[PDB]
């Protein structure tokens, strides 16, 4: 089975929308999957980094974006519940950048 009904509540900017497009679009993909992963940074900010997926998790906070997909692992959801996340855009690719209110 059946259709995976969820929407987790976040809010990106449209920096890190464009950087998944435009990873995407370099790619040449029209669908690009950003998956969430907490990995252990340091002084710089423990953010997690993204990237580009095609498949999908048995059970993963699936999140629709500015006509992208979008996903969110059960450890990490509550590691950006309705946070935000601004990905930085520089050199071959950028930074991770999160905010919380």
């Amino acid at each position: 089975m059946q259709e995976q009904a969820q929407q987790f509540i976040f809010k990106v900017t449209d920096k890190a929308v464009e950087e998944i497009k435009k990873v995407a679009q370099e790619n040449n993909i029209e669908n690009p999957i950003l998956r969430i992963r907490v990995v252990p940074g340091g002084c710089s900010g423990f953010q997690y980094a993204m990237g580009f997926d095609d498949t999908v998790e048995e059970g993963d906070h699936v999140f629709e974006y500015d006509g992208v997909k979008v996903v969110i692992d059960p450890f990490s959801m509550p590691y950006v519940n309705g946070a935000e996340l601004d990905y930085v855009v520089d050199f071959m690719g950028g930074g991770f950048t999160i905010r919380n209110p």
